[PDB]
């Protein structure tokens, strides 16, 4: 009767693994918190944040199709989910809701624990969709000097640009949004990158035959390459990266230093990462 | 994939509820997890809301919601509507049904007993919501005769009233005595087969107390009933055990009150003697 209930608010809910790996994390600590998944739409998002504020829930985590709209039911969103334009975590500090968005603090939280210095390198980014934003918005707020976002003509496009100008306009980072079918763009562009990065869902299921990165030669030994996939846990293009010599972080870094963010925000805590997980099964 | 069942009050720091409903739950491995939440009636009209939107199974209401929880519920039972107030809410697809278990469970724990509280005389000490709870009840189940004594507080008045709806809904007698008459409570109790205590009295820190000044108002043989379950063995239940006649304790109530909350949530049986030694009622 002690514990605070930390939700996720989302629909579908059936294949989330926060719920096991919070709670897991949760009862390591001996923590009073207890994390729950509950199926919510945009409909009754609205009286859901209600409940979360009159019983006095400790927070919730966000998912489709309610990231954007959470937005409007916080009191306050950090700079960088202003740049998104998409949470998903809500922490509520005793009535007062603060709105973040951890998949960015996470990959970029993944990245400096592999002893990478963000501040000042060039990010080829794949992708403007929900993984690469965010990421790209963090990384941009922690000192990335450019981002040189590639995203095809589809119905990202319009959204790579707003999202390029939003950056742009509101940091000292500098992104330049182009067509990735200018594959000689592309080609400049990762020869003088530092870090490259997928946040495409190329390279998952069904999807796991194939990257953006058509010969190996294109990528060049010291340049860091990260995947958003998980799924499967070795990529095709993480494989390119280990044939090329490149240092390499895989969906795990990200997905586990996410959930650490979380829990983090709502604890107070450290997060138990390495037994999270073996826990989990990430290891192998 | 479990489905939350929460505990809307304030405080909710004492409550037993949340032990024994979680122990029950998953003594069968049931997909429901029971959580308190500090919600008063400022904050209830946001947490139906909550209920609602989140999809809970349902909720237990405790003090100081169980009169405002009956304006939520989209529909309440005979008793429920009687009593005024009720402890548990379940939530069917959106539509919101409102019980009151403390009543069912208190009628439960004595015929039980091998009690039969048909045409029976029982003499109610309190107006509050254990006894509006156990009066409803006992009355919709074929109680001759309910006496109730209540001192000339704020719960007098709610008496009168609460014995109008009985008179008026059932075909049991209720009365509303001063408990100051001392006469009155010693001859309208002479002519009683149960006695039931639904005051504070006999609970911290009113533990060296009862409402009963003396044995020769009770007839060794006769039924007590105690609503207080701290102490467990309270004053007015060691002068009934030591005189003699036969008891129903605080823990009769409380753990057939949480079984048919149990029950209704889940549709499953609730392990009664199980949660009982584990919660050390034993
Ligand atoms: N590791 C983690 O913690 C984690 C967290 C979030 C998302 N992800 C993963 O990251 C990936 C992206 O998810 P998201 O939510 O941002 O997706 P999204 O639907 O919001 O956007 C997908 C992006 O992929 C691009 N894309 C898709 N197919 C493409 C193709 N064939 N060629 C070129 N571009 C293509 C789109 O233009 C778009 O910019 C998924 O694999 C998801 O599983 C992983
Ligand atoms: N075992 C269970 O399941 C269960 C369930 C509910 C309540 N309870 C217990 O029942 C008792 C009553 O709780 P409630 O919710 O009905 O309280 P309540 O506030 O609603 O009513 C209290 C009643 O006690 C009377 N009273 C208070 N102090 C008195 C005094 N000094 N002398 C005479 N009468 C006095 C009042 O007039 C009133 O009628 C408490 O001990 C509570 O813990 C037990």
């Amino acid at each position: 009767a002690k514990y605070e209930l930390i939700g996720l608010m989302a629909y579908p809910i059936r294949h989330s693994l926060s719920p096991e790996m919070q709670n897991k994390a949760l009862e390591k600590a001996g923590l009073p918190f207890t994390y729950m998944a509950f199926e919510v739409d945009n409909d009754s998002f609205p009286g859901a944040i209600e409940g979360l504020k009159a019983l006095k829930m400790r927070g919730t985590g966000v998912s489709m199709p309610n990231k954007q709209l959470a937005c409007e039911y916080v009191d306050e969103l950090t700079p960088a989910a202003k740049l998104v334009g998409a949470i998903n975590t809500i922490v509520n500090d005793d009535g007062y809701l603060r709105g973040y968005n951890t998949d960015g603090t996470g990959h970029i939280r993944a990245i400096k624990e592999s002893g990478f210095d963000i501040k000042g390198k060039t990010m080829v980014l794949l992708g403007a969709g929900g993984a690469s934003t965010a990421i790209g918005a963090q990384g941009a707020i922690e000192g990335l000097k450019e981002i040189k976002l590639f995203n095809r003509r589809d119905e990202f496009f319009d959204k790579a640009l707003a999202f390029a100008q939003r950056v742009n306009e509101n940091t000292d980072c500098v992104v330049t949004v182009t067509d990735l079918a200018d594959q000689q763009a592309f080609a400049e562009a990762l020869a003088s990158a530092d870090i490259l990065t997928n946040g495409t869902k190329v390279g998952m299921k069904p999807l796991e035959n194939e990257s953006l990165v058509n010969d190996i030669s294109l990528l060049h030994p010291g340049l860091l390459v990260t995947e958003c996939v998980y799924n499967p846990h070795m990529t095709k293009l993480l494989q390119q990266a280990q044939q090329a010599g490149c240092k390499t972080i895989d969906g795990y870094g990200m997905l586990l230093w996410q959930g650490a963010e979380q829990f983090t925000l709502w604890t107070g805590k450290d997060f138990p990462l390495e037994y999270v997980k073996q826990v989990m099964g990430f290891g192998a």
